[PDB]
C-alpha cells in the first residue's frame, strides 16, 4: 500500500504557492496527498518501521514454581544449620530458628537453628529487548497522480513501470533520497529518523505470542524476579515465594500467584509490535522535508481530447471530501488532455470544484482507454462535466455537509 486512494486515514496538504520545500509528518497508519500550484499531485505515506538486530537486556518471571523443599536443623547451642542445597544455584535458602527440646529431638532446650531450601523454577517470563538506533528502517512510498486506471492505481508494479511511484527506505545512515519520476521530474525527501521512533525511551517486551513497546521506566521498577543473558540464576526470587512458619525441623515454602493477569492491565495500554527475528510496526511517525523545485508538470503541451468520453465507473465517494471517477475515451487522438470540470449548474458552466488528479490526460493513441480522475467537488449539488459541445457528458453529484 503505497498511495492514498482507498485508505481509511488520509490527510491533504496544500503546498505553498511557489515554495521549493514542503514540511511533512508521515503518520504510520495514514497517507498524505500534497497539492501545490503548477505541480502534479503527490501521495506520500510511511509504509512501516523495521528494526532488525535487537539486543537482550533483561527478563522477568511473573509465574514461579516452588519445588523440592528441604530443611536441615540443629540442636540449641550446637551452631548454625547449613543446607547443602546452597551449592545449587536454582535453590533459594533462608536461615531461621525454632523452639527445640526433649519433645522434638534435642537434649537441651531453646532456639535451634534451621536452614530451609526450595527450588525456584520459572514457568512463564516476559523478556525485554533493546533496539539500537542505527538499525531502524522506515519504508516510505511515493506516488505522483499521473494517468492511472481503476485496476492499476494501487498496483505498484504498474506505477513504477510508468515511473509514477517508488518505495524506498530511509535509515539514520541514509536520511535523504532522490527519486526520478519520468517526465514529471524528481523530488528529494530529507527525513529525521533518529527522532522518529526514539529507541532510547522504549524496550520490546515479548510475552507469550505477542510483543509490546514499553517505557524503560516501567520495565525497570517491575517488582518481579529477573535474569539477564549472563546471569547464572533468577535473582530476587523471594518476591514470588512465601516461607511459611517453621516448626521443629519442618518448614513449608510456597510460590505466590501468577502475575500474568496483573501484567496485562499494563500493556493495555501499550503499542503492539510484530516480532519475528525482526520487529515490524506501522504505528509511528516520521518528520520529513520534501523538495519540489525539480518537480514539474507534464501535459500542458498536449491538445484537448476531441471525441466523446463515457463513464466507465460512476462517481464514488472516497471518504475524504473527494469523488473518484473512471472515464473511457472513445477517441484515438491521444495523447490528449481530458476536458473535465466541476460546475454548480449546467447553465452557469463556471468551474467551481478542483481536480486532485491535476491535468488528467489520456496517454495512449488507443481507443476506449481508461483514465481515473479524482476531484474535490463543492458542497451541495454539482455536476461533473466531461467534454465540450455535443461531445459533452455530465453526472450529478451531491456532497453532504452535516
Amino acid at each position: 500500500h503505497f498511495n492514498c486512494l482507498g485508505m481509511g486515514n488520509r490527510d491533504f496538504i496544500e503546498g505553498a504557492s511557489g515554495a521549493t520545500w514542503v514540511d511533512l509528518v508521515l503518520e504510520g497508519d495514514s497517507c498524505l496527498t500534497i497539492m501545490a500550484n503548477d505541480k502534479p499531485t503527490l501521495d506520500v505515506r510511511m509504509i512501516n518501521i523495521e528494526a532488525s538486530q535487537l539486543a537482550e537486556v533483561r527478563s522477568y518471571c511473573y509465574h514461579a514454581s516452588v519445588t523440592d523443599i528441604s530443611t536441615v536443623a540443629r540442636c540449641p547451642t550446637t551452631g548454625e544449620a547449613h543446607n547443602e542445597k546452597r551449592a545449587d544455584s536454582s535453590y533459594v535458602c533462608k536461615q531461621g530458628f525454632t523452639d527445640r527440646g526433649w519433645g522434638n529431638g534435642c537434649g537441651l532446650f531453646g532456639k535451634g537453628s534451621i536452614d530451609t531450601c526450595a527450588k525456584f523454577s520459572c514457568t512463564s517470563k516476559a523478556i525485554g529487548r533493546t533496539i539500537q538506533p542505527e538499525n531502524i528502517k522506515y519504508e516510505v512510498g511515493i506516488f505522483v497522480h499521473g494517468t492511472t486506471t481503476s485496476e492499476n492505481h494501487g498496483n505498484y508494479s504498474a506505477q513504477v513501470g510508468a515511473s509514477q511511484a517508488a518505495k524506498f527506505t530511509v535509515t539514520p545512515n541514509a536520511p535523504s533520497i532522490t527519486l526520478k519520476l519520468g517526465d514529471y521530474g524528481e523530488v528529494t525527501l530529507d527525513c529525521e529518523p533518529r527522532s522518529g521512533l526514539n529507541t532510547e525511551a522504549f524496550y520490546v517486551m515479548t510475552v507469550g505470542s505477542k510483543s509490546f513497546l514499553v517505557h524503560r521506566e516501567w520495565f525497570h521498577d517491575l517488582a518481579l524476579p529477573w535474569t539477564s543473558p549472563s546471569s547464572t540464576a533468577w535473582r530476587n526470587r523471594e518476591l514470588l515465594m512465601e516461607f511459611e512458619g517453621a516448626h521443629a525441623t519442618k518448614q513449608s515454602v510456597v510460590a505466590l500467584g501468577s502475575q500474568e493477569g496483573g501484567l496485562h492491565q499494563a500493556l493495555a495500554g501499550a503499542i503492539v509490535v510484530e516480532y519475528s527475528s525482526s520487529v515490524k510496526l506501522t504505528s509511528g511517525h516520521l518528520k520529513c522535508r520534501l523538495k519540489m523545485d525539480k518537480l514539474a508538470l507534464k501535459g500542458t503541451t498536449y491538445g484537448m481530447c476531441t471525441e466523446k468520453f463515457s463513464f466507465a465507473k460512476n462517481p464514488a465517494d472516497t471518504g475524504h471530501g473527494t469523488v473518484v471517477i473512471e472515464l473511457s475515451y472513445s477517441g484515438s487522438d491521444g495523447s490528449c488532455k481530458i476536458p473535465i470540470v466541476s460546475v454548480a449548474s449546467l447553465n452557469d458552466m463556471t468551474p467551481v470544484g478542483r481536480l486532485v488528479t491535476v491535468n488528467p490526460f489520456v496517454a495512449t493513441s488507443s481507443a476506449n482507454s481508461k483514465v481515473l480522475v479524482e476531484m474535490e467537488p463543492p458542497f451541495g449539488d454539482s455536476y461533473i462535466v466531461v467534454g465540450r459541445g455535443d461531445k459533452q457528458i455530465n453526472h450529478h453529484w451531491h456532497k453532504a455537509g452535516s
